[PDB]
């Protein structure tokens, strides 16, 4: 599978892994995407089953601060789907190493500040919008690579 897309964080209603699972189910490139949904929490079984039901490729399990770096090495995109108002440690670490994010434009969520432009934002819970945003990045390797470097620079500034 060529495109790995990560979301790291608690499996919870607040983090909304489900919108990302549905976005991949809706993607023009569904077959070419694997979601790396890393964490622990009350929704673990629900989202495992959702990915199976929808035919979405996903890899679960938990990662500590060290192991996340290894995973990010391999990622094509990072998605922070959270509505509330959530820790975004992994999102900041993703952009720091030069991975383009797509982040929920939650007006309560401070994480949306990391987006450099609208191509890296999606409307909260809007699975079709997230799907379109992901597909655009997958279609645009050259611009994705350019933006990776812009993200690494912006992340440094934030830290």
């Amino acid at each position: 599978t060529p495109f790995k897309i990560a979301m790291v964080g608690r499996y919870s209603n607040e983090k909304n892994q489900s919108v990302l699972i549905k976005a991949v189910a809706l993607s023009k490139y569904k077959q070419d995407i694997v979601l790396l949904l890393k964490g622990k929490g009350p929704d673990e079984k629900k989202i495992k089953l959702l990915a199976q039901k929808l035919g979405v490729k996903a890899e679960f399990g938990f990662v500590n601060s060290n192991e996340l770096l290894e995973i990010l090495k391999t990622c094509t995109l990072y998605v922070h789907a959270a509505n509330v108002e959530s820790e975004a440690i992994a999102c900041l670490e993703a952009i720091s190493v030069g991975i383009v994010p797509v982040i929920a434009n939650s007006p309560l969520s401070a994480t949306r500040q990391f987006a450099l432009d609208e191509r890296s934002l999606f409307e909260p819970n809007n699975a079709k919008d997230l799907s379109a945003k992901i597909d655009w990045w997958l279609e645009n390797k050259l611009e994705r690579e350019r933006m990776q470097n812009e993200y690494a620079k912006s992340a440094l500034n934030y830290t």
